[PDB]
């Protein structure tokens, strides 16, 4: 040389613791870690897944830282486981971131470282290488943141715150288923890767878721717171894207992317894230119760898952518402 420281861690968701613102310165821281892967469951138914893551866991844791510173881581791985991992981161720168460096493986571880720177928220992340995505988716991653130292714130310136944161894441896944458907298962882881891737391729896722698972957160866991317050948431893824938212518430512030520187924104519702990326947103619641957271888409978340828651517591118112017436028628 410166110173460283460491740281722790924791887981898711928661976161760791721281513160925111511161014153212290720157330184470194540391851381660790681980890673783981495982498986687981896712868802318930048981478923598962395987896963992976870172720790454990888904896611891753896330750391935171511121711106410146630187871281540192370490890364483980362980052995047991197984693979491988680582871481890537997001943140840172190169390488890538780481991764390469870281790587791981299984056992181983490785550281680293790285610165931161930137711111816110942114894632991471796995991856390894091949693986991454696978991871891352797974698972993993968460876230870282940153923141610134010162714280935150618105647109213107112112310132814112817141318290619491928371985260968550887312894843897414894938896973496958066988043939018868158923878904496968295994265990280893690888076997598973291978388927895864394838778916994835496818893208678608398955488932997515937130953290892891488915538930988771938721018841117990768911978361938571318260018414017033514030818261924151942161897411895240891673890858895818887513968106896220938260348902019732928304957211317020944112941122978304997450870075922181610118611106935121316011118110828203948603938102977203982107895936990878993460874111953151924131818211615050018123018113218680419960718621828821977551994504939106518903578907994825318810358906797937993504878511888741948271718671718241317180017181119531018436016014615002119522119723017145119751228904128825016587
Ligand atoms: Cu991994
Ligand atoms: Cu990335």
């Amino acid at each position: 040389g410166l110173p460283r420281v460491a740281v722790d861690l924791v887981a898711p968701p928661l976161v760791h613791p721281h513160s925111q613102v511161a014153a212290g310165a720157p330184k470194v821281v540391q851381f660790r870690m681980s890673i783981e892967e495982k498986k687981m469951v896712a868802d318930d138914d048981g478923t598962t897944a395987q896963a992976m893551t870172f720790n454990g866991s888904v896611p891753g844791p896330t750391l935171v830282v511121h711106e410146g510173d630187y871281i540192e881581l370490t890364l483980v791985n362980p052995a047991t486981n197984s693979m491988p991992h680582n871481v890537d981161f997001h943140a840172a720168t190169g390488a890538l971131g780481g991764a390469g460096l870281t790587q791981v493986v299984p056992g181983q571880e490785a550281v680293l470282r790285f610165k931161a720177d930137r711111s816110g928220t942114f894632v991471y992340h796995c991856a390894p290488a091949g693986m991454v995505p696978w991871h891352v988716v797974s698972g993993m991653n968460g876230a870282l943141m940153v923141l610134p130292r010162d714280g935150l714130r618105d647109a213107a310136g112112a310132a814112l715150a817141y318290d619491r944161v928371y985260t968550i894441g887312e894843s897414d896944l894938y896973v496958p288923k066988a043939a018868d458907g158923n878904y496968s298962d295994y265990p280893a882881l690888a076997s598973a890767y291978a388927d895864t891737v394838a778916v994835m391729r496818t893208l678608t896722p398955s488932h997515a878721v937130f953290n892891g698972a488915v538930g988771a957160l938721t018841g117990a866991n768911a978361l938571t717171a318260a018414v017033g317050e514030s818261v924151l948431i942161i897411h895240s893824q891673a890858n895818r894207d887513s968106r896220p938212h938260l348902i019732g518430g928304h957211g317020d512030w944112v941122w978304t992317t997450g870075k922181f520187a610118n611106p935121p924104q316011l118110n828203m519702e948603t938102w977203f894230i982107p895936g990878g990326s993460a874111a953151a947103a924131l818211y615050t619641f018123k018113q218680p119760g419960t718621y828821a957271y977551l994504s939106h888409n518903l578907i994825e978340a318810m358906e797937l898952g993504a878511a888741a828651q948271a718671s718241v517591e317180g017181q119531w118112d018436d016014d615002l518402m119522t119723s017145v017436a119751a228904p128825g028628p016587a």
